[PDB]
């Protein structure tokens, strides 16, 4: 794959000369800060030389008593005055430099972004309408704030850290090479082995990642299918069969999760081994070069560090590069749009602006093709004149041509052949804004903007007095309704405000167009969607608006057409006939045929989560054990490093410097081995502990989820997707808070515990300083991580208004371009953008300081340590060896807890991710579908009885649905439910199902309360025929057998049932006859076919009650008669409840109940309800006319 990018030198266009300066000065800061630590290593070397030169004098030979005290100790006091002034000189320069670095880089980036946002938005408002046709507008709108956010990363402070890290790469290989080159070329012969070992594992972890997501995609497909189809699952009691399907695919992602779990801690301990190895090789050889008096101890300790810093400086500049290349990549898709220039320029000032326009309209030989399907021509040889002041109604078969015409006179596309002229003048030779200013567009649907009525109207022409507004609202017929609104002309509309009816919205659009007072009117589907009531007022207001104006109307209603001055009949791009209404009627062509048809904050306890993994404690004992050893190897290293340098800095014979040095040097590989072993076992025990924990919790969850009742799955929050998510990643993210949290705290204890002890005993004065200051620098490392995020909140919240403006403008682009207010939205955008600008120009001032005072409180404290420890050596109270044993036991160990804690998963995000799991498991439903108790008699009568049923939906508890609902269905009769639209009718079906309990009243079945009968044996004798029947990705045998579970479903039973559903004959000529894969994967069945499959399943169950709920929710004409035959078959001699919408179903029913607001207004046979002349009569009379 090759994703494109921008040339580096391009991407910094829009950078003023001052931004070109800021990036330079800020770079020079970044270089200085880069080399500033290598100097701290050079000095750290000359400091050990200053201690070593005297450290062995005062010990080995006792020559003089007090003429040796003052001599050497007044030498060290004067040496360390200089080393301390040197360190503080660094921290001072750091304090200045780091400020200039992040200050000037974030500044130049902000100044460039503010110039990008406006040019990019303007670039989008300048595009063509065929440009919008091809593109997905949703991703474009997110692309306005995501891609610009991807660039601001890769041009801000992320560069100053890069030139910093490279200035350390070269400053460090400089000091290393110029102070001694043998040690360096030793290391740089090994560093390819470690950059290789590092890169290898990132290729293997990415391998076992995507292999894992393809392992769970099988289980998570069954997951998505169930929780969408849960109504069918509960209604057919397949809550355990789907648990087994979801489980038998759940072992794949486990075994793969282990091959990932092991190999992650292999990758850890493997590279953690190669550190202790190249440590030994570089120290064994470095000691052999000081024994022979080539180097000193200060030389080695300079070079080894000043190499490892510059060599590790690469891994710290990896992401700062990747972020700069992400910024290049996002900058390509944007700069393409900015550099794209349209043919129809809505901003240019080119064409004529002719005055006194009478509106002669002429189409000449027009040919046109849309550019999304450019193979099909839409219009071919289209010719036609509109004389000044005439009205033209366009009629003809369904097609995009009529609207295309309206789009061509707006000039929203440029026709290919031919020419469109107004008063003899090519419309492509005037200006676009003058053109659309003279044209009023009345779209099918009117866009209302979330603003006041005054502003929505003023969008048509922003310089207008309130008198003229009043005139237009009057003329458009929207005035009297506005005067009755509570905040008259100030009422707030749009999506945020009060919803206006269709008629009122359209009349507002008409008033806006009146304000525009154009010379040409174009109306498309003006009264299509609108009902007859709204249509009459709108027609009166349109007719008002049209008087003496040239008008093209896309007519759907005949009455619009009858009063037009001329009618055009279009067919296939070609005007087949033109004339007045009576002429086209006389022609008895197309038009005549037309007129003669129309007539989330749960707190979970830590111990509670830990108990979930309790079933695998033996794994935990081991993992704890290796987490203590591995947590103990760090203070060991702090010793073996100190004990090394102690030899060459306190005093000894050169007979022991070999065996002591080589011993400690191979104790590095003792430690390195124990690292690799304790990691391979840590990640073999805590690894399985986690990959077990996921699989066992996904099972217990999905089980507990199908145990829940329907009120839960009705909630807005428990949608089928947020449950697949919660079931998929949140179920797995727990394991970062069970074993990995013990591994953390046992490592951290075994590290800081034994290292606090050791450093305290070897000398406690230095420690109380360091462990007093570590609270401070640890705080600083925290507050940076905080305020980096809390400022992300502040700036990105102040950006939502600026983004909502753009969302409003892109989502209705076709409207605003017709109002020619692209400039208005440009100004509104900029004015909204003026807050986060001045905020960002203070932001760089802030992060200059938080970055400066982090590094200053660290470089200063390096002096506050090696000064105090030095005075502890002056007073002969502590050795320099014991200093290194304190310093690299606190510092290198506190860095160890960070290098651990930053690797492990986010514990907070894992805890709340787990607390949701515990809630979904420990929840017990109102309706335990899983239960085993209940009467379950042998009485197959099926007397149904509702007595005074009272019920309210718990999703919408404020509203009522059913009040005093009473009704009997006698054995074997069919009952039809009728009434006005409402949930009561469906609710009866859901209550016999027992998907909900009632608040009061009673539902009885053969004299028995249904709340006292097993849910499985209630629902087993109930057949649910749903509206949109759900077919499962599965064979016909399994989909039908899904109904009667735990039942010998044989070839015989399928065939008799498929006969009686009327699908056998259609099934048997299909190619794989009964093995044919159906569902989304297989041949897509029509709406009619699916329901007939559902019917066969209901016959297989052979229940004594049949619940039919708004079946026939389709337009398949033949399927309808097939279904109705199959249904008459399916009902015969069975007790049936039908939610009836069709009159014919009602006529043949044995009993009808007319329900209104929970109340049985009337009931009886068909004939008696007709002759009653009541509600039922009203329904049948409406269909009758």
């Amino acid at each position: 794959e090759k994703k494109p990018a921008v040339s580096v030198l391009t991407m910094f266009r829009y950078a003023g000369w001052l931004d070109r300066l800021y990036m330079l000065v800020g770079t020079l800061a970044a270089i200085i800060h880069g080399v500033a630590l290598p100097l701290m290593m050079l000095i750290f070397g000359d400091m050990t030389d200053s201690f070593a030169s005297v450290g062995n004098v005062s010990k080995n030979s006792t020559n003089m008593s007090e003429a040796d005290k003052r001599a050497m100790f007044a030498k060290l006091e004067e040496e360390m005055t200089t080393y301390a002034y040197y360190y503080t000189g660094i921290g001072a320069g750091v304090l200045i430099v780091a400020y200039i670095q992040v200050s000037f880089w974030c500044l130049a980036a902000g100044r460039q972004i503010h110039k990008i946002r406006q040019k990019f938005f303007h670039a989008i408002m300048n595009q063509e309408i065929g440009w919008f046709d091809v593109h997905d507008v949703g991703e474009l709108n997110t692309r306005l704030t995501d891609d610009v956010s991807k660039i601001n990363e890769g041009i801000g402070d992320k560069i100053g850290m890069f030139f910093q890290a490279m200035a350390t790469f070269f400053g460090g290989f400089i000091i290393g090479f110029t102070r001694g080159w043998k040690l360096t070329l030793v290391i740089l012969a090994i560093s390819p082995v470690l950059g290789l070992s590092a890169g290898i594992w990132a290729k293997i972890l990415s391998s076992f990642t995507d292999k894992e997501l393809h392992a769970y995609a099988k289980a998570g497909a069954v997951a998505e299918e169930v929780l969408a189809a849960i109504r069918t699952v509960i209604a057919f009691g397949g809550q355990k069969k789907e648990l087994e399907r979801y489980n038998n695919n759940l072992e794949e992602a486990k075994r793969l999760g282990i091959k990932k779990a092991i190999t992650a801690n292999i990758s850890m301990g493997a590279a953690f081994l190669l550190i202790y190895a190249s440590y030994a090789l570089a120290f064994w050889y470095g000691t052999s070069l000081v024994i022979s008096k080539e180097y000193s101890i200060g030389q080695v300790l300079t070079v080894f560090f000043s190499v490892l810093i510059g060599a590790f400086s690469v891994g710290q500049a990896s992401p700062n590069i990747e972020a700069f290349a992400n910024a290049r990549g996002a900058a390509y898709e944007v700069f393409k749009i900015i550099d794209n220039k349209p043919s129809i320029d809505s901003f240019s000032k080119s064409g004529h602006k002719p005055d006194n326009i009478q509106g002669n309209l002429e189409f000449k030989n027009i040919h046109f093709s849309y550019p999304s399907r450019k193979e099909v021509q839409i219009l071919k040889g289209l010719n036609l004149k509109v004389k000044s002041g005439q009205t033209v109604a366009l009629v003809g078969n369904s097609g995009c041509g009529k609207s295309t015409t309206v789009q061509l006179m707006q000039r929203l596309y440029d026709p290919l052949d031919g020419m469109v002229s107004i008063d003899g003048q090519d419309i492509r030779t005037i200006n676009v804004r003058y053109l659309r200013e003279i044209i009023g567009v009345v779209s099918q649907e009117p866009v209302l903007f979330a603003t006041t009525i005054a502003e929505n109207i003023r969008y048509g022409r922003e310089d207008v007095t309130m008198d003229e507004i009043e005139k237009a609202v009057k003329e458009a017929n929207a005035y009297d309704f506005i005067m009755k609104l509570p905040h008259q002309f100030d009422t707030l509309v749009g999506e945020r405000g009060a919803q206006l009816s269709g008629g009122q919205k359209q009349r507002i659009a008409i008033a806006r167009a009146l304000v525009r007072n154009p010379k040409i009117l174009l109306l498309d589907e003006a009264t299509s969607a609108l009902d007859t009531e709204s249509e009459a007022v709108v027609q009166a207001a349109l007719d008002k608006a049209r008087e003496g104006r040239t008008t093209i109307v896309i007519a759907h209603r005949l009455s619009t057409v009858r009063n037009a001055d001329v009618i055009a009949g279009f067919d296939g791009g070609v005007i087949v006939e033109q004339g007045n209404h009576d002429e086209l009627m006389r022609e008895k062509g197309i038009y005549f045929k037309l007129v003669m048809t129309q007539t989330d904050v749960p707190p979970a306890s830590f111990w509670r989560i830990l108990k979930l993994n309790s079933t695998e404690w033996p794994y935990f004992v081991v993992g704890i054990f290796c987490a203590i050893i591995n947590g103990g190897l760090q203070p060991a290293f702090s010793v073996i490093f100190s004990k090394v340098v102690g030899v060459f800095t306190n005093g000894g014979p050169p007979e022991t410097q070999r065996q002591n040095s080589n011993l400690f040097s191979l104790l590095f590989l003792i430690l390195g081995i124990i690292s690799f072993i304790t990691f391979f076992l840590q990640g073999f025990t805590f690894g399985k502990a986690g990959e077990i924990l996921t699989k066992r919790l996904r099972y217990m969850v999905f089980k507990s989820m199908l145990r829940q009742d329907v009120s839960w799955f009705d909630d807005p929050k428990n949608t089928t997707g947020a449950l697949t998510t919660r079931l998929a990643n949140d179920a797995a993210q727990v394991k970062g808070a069970t074993g990995s949290r013990l591994a953390v705290i046992f490592q951290n204890i075994a590290n800081l515990g034994t290292g606090i002890i050791i450093s305290l005993i070897y000398g406690w004065q230095l420690t109380l300083l360091l462990l007093a200051i570590v609270p401070i620098i640890a705080i600083a490392g925290v507050v940076e991580m905080k305020m980096l995020s809390g400022q992300a909140l502040k700036d990105k919240k102040e950006l939502e208004g600026s983004g909502k403006i753009a969302t409003e403008a892109i989502e209705n682009f076709r409207t605003v371009v017709s109002l020619t207010r692209e400039q208005k939205f440009e100004t509104m955008y900029a004015q909204s953008l003026q807050i986060p600008y001045r905020n960002a120009m203070k932001k760089a001032h802030v992060f200059g300081i938080t970055f400066s005072f982090t590094q200053a409180m660290m470089y200063f404290s390096y002096a506050a340590c090696f000064r105090f420890g030095a005075y502890l050596v002056t007073q002969q109270l502590m050795t320099f060896e014991n200093v290194l044993l304190v310093f690299s036991a606190i510092v290198f160990g506190a860095m160890a807890v960070g290098q651990v804690s930053s690797f492990a998963p986010d514990y907070a995000k894992a805890t709340v991710s787990a607390s949701h799991i515990i809630r979904i498991i420990e929840k017990t439903p109102e309706i335990d579908s899983y239960s085993t108790q209940g009467l379950k008699p042998n009485m197959l009568e099926g007397n149904v009885q509702f007595s005074g049923v009272v019920f309210n939906y718990p999703t919408r508890p404020s509203i009522p649905v059913l009040q005093g609902l009473s009704l009997e269905v006698k054995k074997g009769q069919t009952l039809a439910l009728v009434g006005s639209s409402g949930c009561g009718k469906s609710t009866v079906v859901q209550l016999l199902e027992r998907f909900y309990d009632p608040m009061a009243g009673s539902v009885f079945l053969d004299g028995k309360e249904i709340k006292q009968l097993n849910v499985q044996w209630l629902r087993a004798q109930l057949g649910i025929v749903s509206q949109e029947p759900i077919l499962f990705d599965c064979s016909i045998a399994e989909n039908i057998a899904y109904g009667d579970n735990s039942r010998v479903v044989s070839y015989e039973e399928i065939v008799r049932a498929a006969k009686e559903a009327n699908i056998h004959q259609f099934i048997d000529s299909l190619p794989d006859k009964y093995n044919t894969r159906v569902g989304d994967k297989g041949t897509q069945l029509s709406g009619g076919q699916k329901q007939r499959i559902a019917i066969a399943r209901a016959l297989v169950r052979q229940p004594h009650i049949l619940l039919l709920d708004e079946a026939t929710s389709a337009l398949d004409t033949e399927s309808e008669k097939v279904v109705q035959e199959a249904l008459d078959k399916a009902r015969e001699g069975r007790t049936c409840i039908v939610i009836a919408h069709r009159l014919s179903t009602i006529q043949n029913a044995d009993l009808i109940v007319v329900i209104q607001n929970g109340k049985v207004k009337e009931h009886g046979t068909h004939q008696q309800l007709l002759a009653q002349k009541g509600i039922y009569f009203s329904m049948v009379s409406v269909q009758a006319g």
